[PDB]
Parts: C-alpha cells; sequence; structure tokens
C-alpha cells in the first residue's frame, strides 16, 4: 500500500540526518513519521512545509 | 469511547498552535497526544503542567 | 515479551529524568520508546549513542 511505502522515505532520511548530528532535522521527522502512519497526513505537511522553506 | 474524546480534543488545539509558528506548544502536544493514546496519563500531565505554569 | 522488559526499563529511567526537569533527556527517550515499540532499534541505539557520548 501507498502509507508503509511511504513509511520507507521518511526513515531513509531521517536517519541520513541523525547521523550529521542534525537535531533539528532528525527530531522533526520523528514528529512526521507519526502522523502519516496515524492517518494524519494534514499536519504531516504543514510541520514539514516550515522546515523545507526555511532550509 | 473516553479516550477517543481526548484524542480529538487534543487535535483541535494542535492545529492551532502550528499554523501559529510556535515549535514549543506544537511540538509538546505532539507528545501529548502519544502519552493519552498509549495509556500513560500520569506522564503527560507532568508534561503537561509545566507548560502551563510557565505559559 | 523480551521488548515489553526493555520498554518497563525506559519507563523507570524516563520518569527519573522527570522530577529533575531534564528536558533535554526527557524528551531524548520519548523518541527512544517509540524506537523500540515498534521494530527500529537500530536507530535507537544511534540516537542514545549520542547522548551518552557528550554526558
Ligand atoms: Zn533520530
Ligand atoms: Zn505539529
Ligand atoms: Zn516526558
Amino acid at each position: 500500500n501507498e502509507r508503509e511505502a511511504l513509511l520507507r522515505a521518511i526513515d531513509i532520511v531521517r536517519d541520513k540526518y541523525s547521523e550529521k548530528g542534525d537535531e533539528e532535522t532528525d527530531t522533526l521527522l520523528h514528529r512526521v513519521r507519526l502522523d502519516v502512519r496515524e492517518g494524519n497526513l494534514e499536519h504531516a505537511v504543514e510541520d514539514l512545509k516550515k522546515l523545507v522553506e526555511k532550509r
């Protein structure tokens, strides 16, 4: 299904920014991953959008 | 259900504080939602009450 | 269940770090318990490793 495929993508990028010692982008995709999994897809986009806009 | 009503109520306030760009409150209600959703409410009021007294 | 034993261990130390009001360590073991509860044990050790080295 689509959602567990999404759960794959967040896992790849989240681990990558944990290595770089990025505890502002690693803590963030911990939040986004939970929202996608529970079904709060709308809130996930709002949370992620500000980071992309900023950096 | 008792816990289902609580879960929606946190979502109402949580969304309201992500649009305002508040990354202290919006981050905090991510944790409080998970504490209630899992069955550890006593730790939720420990995390929640410190924000209320501070703000 | 052996994962339940790990989850109990995280609880004991997590509440031990909420009385002191340590909001660096406490928010960290929120993520670690979430990592262990789902199966991302490989990320949990890397997440917790950084805290051990500093402190
Ligand atoms: Zn991480
Ligand atoms: Zn949010
Ligand atoms: Zn806590």
